[PDB]
């Protein structure tokens, strides 16, 4: 039953130093088209940029394929529910993917320290 | 079937300035009464809490409830079995929404290094 | 279904001072004779020895780590499949309690930052 894991850490200030090298060149990376906006107005940019990266790598890794199955960060991306859990939603080559897996659920967690962003996903069918 | 995942870190030096400020406060707030009982007298205090902070968490985000305290601290505790594993066990409305779940088995795992604390759970129907 | 959950979490440089301190000796007691060849040559060994030291005792918490004894993290190989994506291999006395236990399937996953490394071992039925 269980398709895929992932899982993630990201040093925020790191992400910092990025962003101070680039731009928002990590951010449009990451980011769908969607997200990219809420960040650019975000007030504190670099720690929801960072977040979010550990979640979409470790969901990433969860559907655990390589460049012949690319599932490019600009075709999902990550929402809060009602109670203020991190859930994916995924289109385009993305959804196709997890359509082809069989995938039936998806199970996302997210936690953050001051200096660091962790996440874990798993892929069930 | 997954029921739920949830996942936390702790920043050890985090909860000592946290002791420092407000005392025993957080201790009384995140342990069970029997878990405040070995607390009192334990050899690294600041450490244990770390540790069971950041397995109960990690437990609060996989029931991932609706029930506004549904998963309260003061209602579980960890424990290790004679493998070394940690376990739950609940009481109260706890246990009433592990019920109402369907909650079959419930996996904990536990790490730490100097400076942090992490912990992954999930439950299981 | 689940049989076994792990995580853990490695300070590199508590790695890196162990490697001051006694050379090869912790390289030579927890890697594989895979694993040590890599290592020897590796332009990166302490960041490769924490992260496999990550995996292999996440997959000990997975199996139970105190099942038995014999157990050894020497017989927790990890290598890389043709997508780079990280596995377990297991010799010896973990292979066989692998047997005894019903493992049909073990997912891996493994994320490093430049201070800390962090995996997470699920075996299941
Ligand atoms: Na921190
Ligand atoms: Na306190
Ligand atoms: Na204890
Ligand atoms: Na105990
Ligand atoms: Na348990
Ligand atoms: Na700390
Ligand atoms: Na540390
Ligand atoms: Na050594
Ligand atoms: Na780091």
């Amino acid at each position: 039953a269980i398709l895929g894991l992932g899982t993630d850490i990201v040093e925020i200030a790191r992400i910092e130093a990025v962003i101070a090298r680039s731009g928002d060149r990590l951010a449009r990376r990451v980011l769908s088209d969607n997200e990219w906006a809420i960040w650019k107005t975000h007030h504190q940019p670099v720690r929801f940029l960072a977040k979010r990266f550990a979640v979409k790598e470790a969901a990433a890794k969860a559907f655990g394929t390589g460049i012949r199955n690319g599932l490019a960060f600009n075709q999902f991306e990550v929402f809060n529910d009602e109670l203020g859990k991190p859930r994916l939603r995924l289109w385009g080559e993305a959804l196709k993917l997890a359509e082809k897996l069989g995938v039936a659920n998806m199970h996302v967690t997210l936690a953050d320290e001051r200096h660091y962003a962790c996440a874990t996903v798993i892929i069930e069918s």
